[PDB]
């Protein structure tokens, strides 16, 4: 799966991924930020749906 | 895009496909047979991971 990552810093936890694409994020339930739980846990449009709805954009493609 | 099922008269409930990829599958806690909640709620390689792993084979891709 080409790699994405939440970058946890700018995250507002509105929960819209978690929401999108439950395979692929969650919630951390003690710094209230979202993050990846599983890579291959959503197909890759399933993906870019989550990321161009994130309000703040910080789940990034990392091909880099 | 993909289309793929459970075949629940065959499904033992073993719930391999649902703890692989739990975006796309869930149980029907009613009649304790798994289903696919969300076509797109894993990649490819996830749903194939869970339809190789499923003991009756019973997750089929539509037009076997
Ligand atoms: S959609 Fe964006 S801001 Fe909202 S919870 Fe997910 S990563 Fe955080
Ligand atoms: S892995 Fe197969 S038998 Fe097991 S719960 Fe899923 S569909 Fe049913």
């Amino acid at each position: 799966a080409r790699k994405f990552y939440v970058d946890q810093d700018e995250c507002i936890a509105c929960e819209s991924c978690v929401e999108i694409a439950p395979g692929a994020f969650a919630m951390d339930p003690e710094i209230e930020k979202a993050y990846v739980k599983d890579v291959e846990g959503a197909s890759q449009e399933e993906v870019e749906e989550a990321m161009d709805t994130c309000p703040v954009q910080c789940i990034h493609w990392e091909d880099e």
